[PDB]
């Protein structure tokens, strides 16, 4: 069986792609991909393996349908581009993870016959993929709440974490100090870099912190510790071990991208979100699932501060936390990945 | 008032020596260094901006005053040599801090009617030392028992560890894991390195450490924790603010020379030392004195191991560790510079 599979490396929808494409290889599946060749994947889903039809998008992105319509002689060429690489390809089923290319990719596969497959990783709908729904054969969604009724699957979590005891096991005894595991990526997060040091001071002895500063920001970090009187915390410019970090963990501070949010969940952690601000607040809405089911607590930038972040961490006791974890457990779903993957092979056998 | 300092090739002698010249120099005092231009002081020295004048004695082959003694032209050289130096420069009075140079230029000026003052930092004395304090006006040991009556002074503390609160203030309401700092030195402790991290995966959550690594040594350290499974502990090239460490430490683990145990003394902090294996066991004799006021346990290489370490330590409690504390601090010294430059300045007026 053929799989076209339509994600960017924008949005990073490329990287729950690219899981179910591997999960599908394994089981004898063909899978290709249908990208641009000045965006991400252009380069990164070469090195999987995974051969990749390109297709011009420009002066296009960031344009609903509505928006596309009006454009006509552009759209229309996307969509004769994305028609030529399936009649050549002959997809059984396409999936869209998102992304702007998922648009003509979409009406390609739909005026072929060929049934679209759809996933939605963040708590809000992107643009493409909320018109794009309408001719879907299939849509799901990570999130509740992005659509009205699309079946939840969450998105795919890595194994090493999915691999985690539970948390009552992983948390059963541990008395002392509540650690705190500050996550920035690979570039860091500035506001972090700058605000737990401070968060340190004020709380002294009462957590125990590893922090992960970013590229090239770990010597600051390091230094903005030993400045606020509390030296002995951990600093490292990267995690690449984050299943070892969450076991250790009591509770996480970090960003709240979409696949963040979910591998949380599987952690089975206590979060405090710091949700990226943007006029469409995705990931305010990508954490607020986790928040409405009491195992996390969301500071947006407009109420972000030294005190909101030490009062807030102040007032969870190992108790609250373990609570906190196992929601967090109890709202995430684990086997993200073969369920869209089932669902992909369920569309192509046209059942 | 003229003063000649005369220390040897190792930090141990020479440290001490600096703070007392620069303790006199800031009161009026002229000093001048007698060493070796082969030896590290020749370059130190110079850094703090006092002048160094070199007794060259070739053939050695790094046996030192025993085999100087023995080559009656050698000996007879290098004390001509001491007496020319001290002739043109005329000193009130010359500190000895132990180490082979120190050996003839006592020797200089003894025959000169200078006195002679010594200050042996060790548990036990060095051979220079103890042959010096043959002709010595005044002779001064940081521990007792290296001479049967040389007045005990303790060794100079940095006074940024001196200032360090009392242990019962440091430990009040403590709670929580054992801080366990582990100190190598600026080249690190190998056998330190190699042993903690194992010692790491016995003791689990009941400890949280700090490892002092030294110098290109702190990646190979972090991967070892990593690979014990408790990747959270901090590890560091260097520890600058040593001030710092000893004030969020429980426990320290490191080796015993001289200047080492009387800053552990001075902190108020109960330690495992790890002497450095030599036929003189210099370092066991330093720590002795504080294991036998109950403030640390020593454990020499021959019966050290990951299992000795972790045992040692999972057999302090809180409360223990409170005690050892308060007995290291009460078998600390903390005027020692003010002491020895005392001495010298009433020896220097003939009282």
């Amino acid at each position: 069986k053929r799989l076209m599979v339509m994600a960017g490396g924008t949005g990073g929808h490329v990287f729950p792609g690219l899981a179910v494409a591997h999960h599908l290889m394994a089981q004898g599946w063909q899978v290709r991909w249908l990208g641009t060749a000045d965006r991400m994947e252009a380069d990164l889903v070469p090195k999987h393996g995974i051969e990749i039809d390109f297709i011009r998008i420009s002066g296009l992105r960031g344009k609903g349908i509505k928006a596309l319509i009006a454009a006509p002689l552009r759209i229309f060429n996307a969509w004769r581009q994305a028609r030529a690489i399936m009649k050549a390809y002959k997809p059984d089923v396409v999936l869209g993870m998102g992304g702007y290319v998922s648009g003509p990719g979409g009406l390609a596969a739909w005026s072929l016959g060929i049934p679209v497959v759809l996933h939605e990783q963040n708590g809000i709908a992107g643009l493409t993929n909320k018109w794009l729904a309408k001719i879907a054969t299939k849509v799901m969604q990570a999130f509740p709440g992005a659509f009205p009724n699309a079946e939840v699957v969450g998105n795919p979590v890595r194994t090493d974490v999915l691999a985690l005891p539970l948390p009552q096991q992983r948390l059963a005894g541990r008395e002392g100090p509540v650690r705190v595991l500050v996550v920035g990526g690979s570039q860091g997060a500035r506001i972090l870099n700058q605000t737990m040091p401070q968060v340190a001071a004020k709380l002294g002895d009462s957590v125990t912190i590893w922090h992960q500063s970013g590229k090239g920001s770990q010597q600051s970090v390091e230094q903005a510790y030993a400045e606020a009187g509390q030296p002995q915390h951990k600093v490292t410019e990267f995690i690449d071990d984050m299943a070892a970090a969450y076991a250790w963990a009591d509770v996480v501070v970090c960003r709240s991208g979409a696949l963040t949010v979910s591998e949380i969940a599987a952690a089975g952690l206590p979060a405090l979100f710091v949700p990226f601000q943007h006029k469409d607040r995705q990931q305010y809405w990508n954490a607020l699932p986790l928040e409405k089911a009491g195992a996390a607590k969301i500071i947006e930038q407009p109420q972000l501060s030294v005190d909101a972040v030490a009062n807030t961490l102040a007032g969870w006791s190992r108790e609250t936390l373990l609570t906190m974890a196992e929601r967090a457990r109890a709202a995430s779903i684990p086997d993200a990945t073969e369920r869209v993957a089932n669902e992909v092979s369920r569309v192509a056998r046209a059942l």
